[PDB]
């Protein structure tokens, strides 16, 4: 195929509404299981014609997958990508909107930015349990509302490669390392220029693009919507800007 020279996955598959959505961790080191459960909402909807569209569920990935870390603690991508082919993924949203089997029970907060939330602070909530339980009011059962893949692989570490994977199946969960300049990002193309590294954060890639020249890759991070561009950032593409092109996982339905 012929790379363009700009991509924006929810544009490709506008029926797809959680490719568009900016989810929030809250107070919890759980993004490892936030760039995976929205890649892989993404990923059901596209790669099944739009059959399946749903919110799949962050906690219950989070509590339920003993190789994938140590739930708010951090955790680890390939596994949970393992998880979701093995296991399956029930469905579930953000807290406040409850829905779906398994709702995320840790509220919107602010990730050293400012808006309408209250702050997040530095306190880390407990790994919720495993319930395997769907809340009271939605009608189907936890084992019948699994959503599983059938792969899980690393993309290579090559630009092009990531760009054809994006475009052909779709939004992909990628690792970066953090540096403290990144937690004053507020809009941009960002890169590495002062801070110490403070670990590493798990996102979406869901396109790129090219602003008088300098590519950039497009990105979901799951500090809600009033952080960076709306919920999104932006970071060089081509130099393996913090190790953005190094820890691409992803997977498919079939
Ligand atoms: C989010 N929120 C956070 N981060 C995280 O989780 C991370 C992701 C990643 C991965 C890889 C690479 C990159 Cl760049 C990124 N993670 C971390 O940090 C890890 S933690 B841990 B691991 B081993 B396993 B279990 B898990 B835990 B520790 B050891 B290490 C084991 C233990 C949080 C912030």
């Amino acid at each position: 195929v012929e790379i363009p020279s700009s991509f924006d996955s929810r544009k490709k598959w506008p029926r797809c509404k959680s490719i568009a959505t900016i989810r929030d961790q809250s107070r919890c080191g759980s993004c490892w299981a936030f760039g995976a459960v929205e890649a892989m909402s993404d990923r059901s909807c596209i790669q099944s014609g739009g059959k399946q569209n749903v919110e799949l569920s962050a906690v219950d990935l989070l509590s339920c997958c003993e190789s994938c870390g140590l739930g708010c603690e951090g955790g680890i991508l390939g596994p949970a990508w393992d998880y979701w082919v093995k296991e399956g993924i029930v469905t579930g949203s953000s807290k406040e909107n409850h829905a779906g089997c398994e709702p995320y029970p840790f509220p919107k907060c602010e990730h050293h930015t400012k808006g309408k939330y209250p702050p997040c602070g530095s306190k880390i909530y407990k790994t919720p349990r495993c319930k395997q339980t769907c809340q009271k009011k939605y009608k189907t059962p936890y084992t019948q509302d699994k959503h599983r893949g059938k792969s899980s692989y690393n993309v290579k570490n090559d630009e092009k490669a990531i760009q054809k994977e994006i475009m052909k199946y779709g939004p992909v969960e990628a690792g970066f390392t953090v540096y403290e300049d990144f937690l004053n990002y507020k809009s941009g193309i960002y890169k590495h220029i002062t801070g110490e590294t403070l670990g590493g954060h798990a996102i979406r890639i869901i396109g790129w693009g090219v602003e008088n020249k300098a590519p950039y890759w497009l990105i979901a991070n799951s500090w809600n919507e009033d952080w960076g561009e709306n919920g999104y950032f932006r970071i060089v593409r081509g130099r393996d800007e913090c190790s953005i092109e190094s820890e691409v996982t992803a997977g498919r339905i079939n």
